[PDB]
Formats: structure tokens, C-alpha cells, sequence
């Protein structure tokens, strides 16, 4: 599913991401418009071996199993390809692990190099929330 901006926004806002962790939730949607384009369907090989997959880019080295990355953990307990669907919510609950583990958002490369110290309630402009 390709999710509009203001539709992911509803759908993030109402599984509790927004100020999860002190996060606002432009930071979010920033975060997944850089890590997958909205695209639920995103999949992306990392130069480690482990892929990235769905709307926020959730690793198969710690957080998923894909059956193909030697050496990983299964932290979210789910398949990666339960973070492909058009539901988001374990997309979702498997963000808020990851975003609880010590790092901040900075687990995500695209949010740190593209969101981080940028005006991301932009991303939010218009949204009836
Ligand atoms: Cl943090
Ligand atoms: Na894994
Ligand atoms: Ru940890």
C-alpha cells in the first residue's frame, strides 16, 4: 500500500506514535517518507546481508525474521513479511521497540541524515488530526 501523507499521519497518530518516546509525529512521517516513500511493500538489501522492509525500513538483523540473515535476532517476534502488509500495526509496535532501545530515532539512517534538527511538523501541514 502506498499510503498518502496525511493518511499515514491518521494511521501513526492512532496507534500512539505521536510523542512516543518525545518524538513528534512529523518526525515519523519524515522518517518513513525518506526510509520507504510511504510504501508499505518497500524492501531494501543492506551491504551487511540483512534487509530493511516496510514503511519504516525495520532490520532483519535484531527485529524480524526473514529466514535469509545469518546470525540475526528476532527482537519483534514476526515474520518481515508481517511488516509489508497494508496494516501498519506491527510495523508500528516493532518501531516502538526499536525507538525504546537506547538510540532515539537515530536507528533510522534516513531520519538522522534527512529529518533530525529539520522543520518535520511541515510534514503534518494540512492534516485533519
Ligand atoms: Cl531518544
Ligand atoms: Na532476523
Ligand atoms: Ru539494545
Amino acid at each position: 500500500k502506498v499510503f498518502g501523507r496525511c493518511e499515514l499521519a491518521a494511521a501513526m497518530k492512532r496507534h500512539g506514535l505521536d510523542n512516543y518516546r518525545g518524538y513528534s509525529l512529523g518526525n515519523w512521517v519524515c522518517a518513513a517518507k525518506f526510509e520507504s516513500n510511504f510504501n508499505t511493500q518497500a524492501t531494501n538489501r543492506n551491504t551487511d546481508g540483512s534487509t530493511d522492509y516496510g514503511i519504516l525500513q525495520i532490520n532483519s538483523r535484531w527485529w524480524c525474521n526473514d529466514g535469509r540473515t545469518p546470525g540475526s535476532r528476532n527482537l519483534c517476534n514476526i515474520p518481515c513479511s508481517a511488516l509489508l502488509s497494508s496494516d501498519i500495526t506491527a510495523s508500528v509496535n516493532c518501531a516502538k521497540k526499536i525507538v525504546s532501545d537506547g538510540n532515539g530515532m537515530n536507528a533510522w539512517v534516513a531520519w538522522r541524515n534527512r529529518c533530525k534538527g529539520t522543520d518535520v511538523q511541515a510534514w503534518i501541514r494540512g492534516c485533519r488530526l
